């Protein structure tokens, strides 16, 4: 007990006082002074400058908090205990939870604990950016959502542009900190009583700032890991490696997932937005997907990322503008919206994604083009960040785990792929279905006489395949308007239309079997490449030079057994005789 209070003290402290909310209205002593030194202390803490350099004068504001509130101190039958139980807390952190603290901050289950431990710390430092994903995560999802308007605009667009850019994201870190803190001070500033009639506060329960303080929260947490990594650091090959067992394997894809199959990912994340938002932007996003697509050679991938990942990152940004914009104080409309008689309706002012009063524009779908964004960066810093034929015969065989996935992955894969894309082509009833169920059928015709071919023909082929699904699938896109806008017109006027494709309207879902149908195929044009497959190929020639040697051995089976009839029925005769 005693040596988790002289190491777990301040959390203790920040919590007494995060405690102090909701003091019926607002008073200046209840939130704002108290308030406005917790945001002081988090900020030093982000910034290091004294709640992580000089933490002598952490434990001297601490102490003169008390002395304020000291100062300071049915209607007080209640609220006269909690500035007490505070001053208490805080006088016996000051008493032995002080300088304990501040030098700790300068039974099988134990082995479990220590790896766990480890394993988990290991994480949040060398693969930092999972940590700040989590933070991305809920500074968009928060902002994007509860309060879109301005003053978390800005917020969201430093990290916006700081996450492609790493070099920018340790003090645009800092810098939302203290953003968040300005938030917050506006958050106590709009819940006095004394308003009576951007980004209007309008506290409901007085849980109308929890945002900015889970924000906050989140901010400290990350701070804490890295500095509990530094304290460790500073006190106290895998590819070869991934052919012995399963476990070998899986430990070689935990530490190196991405940088093999970042491309395939944020193609995935590319179809998925495209499936969720279904609108002319996605249109945008189709068109540069394929704009992309089109370049078959990683070279020319690598040349035109980083136009890419600027174009999509300026896309967010004004798609969050347009988000929030002509605020309501002006009673001034739209350039669109009037009393005339122009064909737009509400349909299309939602299908078109603009800012109307009536119809606002979503804002449950900007957090996956913010994914799109954060797959974009991450395959950046991986471009930036730059014997198996004597294995594989022994793969071709079996051994003890690994070769069994093995073959069953660079072998039996070439054929679930056209089992799904039949699926795909019979599960939804359209001319794309047809094409696809044509495309199956050809493949499975000729599939073994394409396995054997060279690589040259192979990802031609496989690549028109792919770049029909994509096709495809910006078609869909495209059509969604037709499906939405003038469902009913379009149904008056034609029916048949309606038959030759899918007219219905989606608002993970929608086109799913299309997007895993994309993704096995990217896939298995990925395993055409790979060292693995190519002593497979060869074993499938080693097939086809055979086929002149069955035959004599199913001959050479039947005269055997023709021959012992033959010879039994000569005794039977000759016993007769
Ligand atoms: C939400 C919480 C989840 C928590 C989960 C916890 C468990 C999962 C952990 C995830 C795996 C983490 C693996 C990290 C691997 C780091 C690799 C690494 O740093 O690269 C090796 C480093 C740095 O090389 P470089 O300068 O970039 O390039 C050198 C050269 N140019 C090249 O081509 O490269 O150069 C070096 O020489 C340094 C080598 C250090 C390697 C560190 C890893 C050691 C082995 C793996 C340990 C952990 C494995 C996973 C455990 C999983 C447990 C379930
Ligand atoms: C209720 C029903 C549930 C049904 C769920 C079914 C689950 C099925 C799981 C199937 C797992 C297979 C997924 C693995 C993905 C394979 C695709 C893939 O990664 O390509 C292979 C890649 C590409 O080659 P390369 O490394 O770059 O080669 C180096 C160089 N380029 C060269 O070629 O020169 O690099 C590689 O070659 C790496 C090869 C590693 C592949 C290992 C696969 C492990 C499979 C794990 C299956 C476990 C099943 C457990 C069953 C439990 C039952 C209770």
């Amino acid at each position: 007990v005693t040596g988790i209070y002289v190491k777990y003290w301040i959390y203790v402290c920040a919590g007494m006082f995060i405690v102090v909310s909701f003091a019926g209205r607002l008073v200046v002593y209840k939130i704002v002074y108290m308030f406005l030194f917790l945001l002081c202390l988090t900020l030093f803490q982000v910034y290091y400058t004294l709640w992580r350099k000089l933490l002598r004068v952490f434990w001297w504001l601490v102490v003169a908090y008390t002395m304020l509130v000291l100062i300071a101190v049915s209607e007080l039958f209640s609220s006269i205990l909690i500035p007490g139980f505070f001053l208490l807390a805080c006088i016996l952190q000051l008493h032995y939870f002080h300088r304990p603290f501040m030098q700790l901050t300068d039974l099988d289950l134990a082995a479990s604990f220590s790896a766990v431990l480890t394993r988990i710390q290991v994480f949040v430092r060398r693969l930092l950016e999972l940590h700040v994903f989590k933070l991305v995560a809920l500074y968009t999802v928060w902002v994007a959502l509860k309060e879109v308007s301005v003053m978390n605009l800005l917020l969201v667009v430093l990290w916006a542009f700081a996450l492609p850019y790493p070099r920018f994201r340790p003090m645009a870190s800092c810098l939302s900190t203290v953003w968040t803190c300005i938030i917050i001070v506006c958050k106590m500033l709009y819940q006095l009583k004394i308003v009576n009639p951007f980004g209007v506060r309008k506290g409901y329960p007085n849980g109308y700032i929890q945002n900015h303080l889970q924000i906050l929260l989140l901010l400290v947490f990350e701070a804490v890991v890295y500095r509990r990594q530094e304290h460790y650091r500073r006190q106290h090959g895998t590819r070869q490696r991934l052919d012995q067992d399963l476990l070998s394997c899986l430990k070689y894809f935990i530490n190196f997932f991405f940088y093999k199959f970042g491309l395939e990912i944020c193609f995935l994340m590319a179809v998925n937005v495209i499936g969720q938002r279904m609108n002319f932007m996605v249109i945008l996003h189709g068109c540069w997907l394929v704009a992309i697509l089109t370049r078959r050679r990683r070279e020319a991938i690598a040349r035109l990322w980083p136009n890419y990942c600027l174009f999509l990152t300026l896309f967010l940004l004004y798609q969050y503008l347009l988000c929030l914009g002509m605020p309501p104080a002006l009673c001034i409309d739209y350039p669109w919206r009037w009393s005339k008689a122009i064909p737009m309706n509400s349909a299309l002012i939602k299908w078109l994604y603009l800012p109307d009063f009536f119809r606002a524009p979503n804002s449950t779908n900007l957090i996956s083009d913010f994914l799109l964004l954060l797959c974009a960066s991450q395959q950046w810093q991986v471009f930036s960040a730059e014997g198996e034929p004597n294995p594989i015969p022994n793969f071709i065989h079996c051994r003890s785990y690994l070769d069994m996935l093995k073959v069953a992955v660079f072998r039996y894969l070439f054929w679930l792929v056209l089992v799904v894309v039949f699926v795909a082509g019979a599960t939804r009833i359209s001319i794309f279905g047809l094409g696809y169920l044509l495309a199956c059928f050809y493949l499975l015709l000729f599939g073994t006489t394409l396995l054997q071919k060279d690589t040259r023909a192979q990802l031609v082929l496989w690549d028109c395949l792919i770049l029909y699904n994509v096709t495809v699938i910006i078609s869909k896109n495209m059509l969604s308007l037709l499906s939405c806008v003038f469902v009913e017109q379009m149904q008056s006027n034609f029916c048949w239309v309606i038959q030759l494709f899918s007219l219905v309207c989606t608002v993970e879902a929608g086109i799913i079997w299309d997007s895993i149908c994309f993704f096995f195929l990217l896939l298995q044009r990925r395993i055409f490449l790979s060292h693995y497959f190519l002593h497979v190929s060869a074993d499938l020639k080693a097939t086809a030079l055979q086929a002149s040697r069955g035959f004599a051995l199913y001959n050479a089976a039947n005269l055997k057994s023709i021959n012992f009839h033959r010879q039994i029925e000569e005794k039977s005769l000759a016993q007769l005789k």
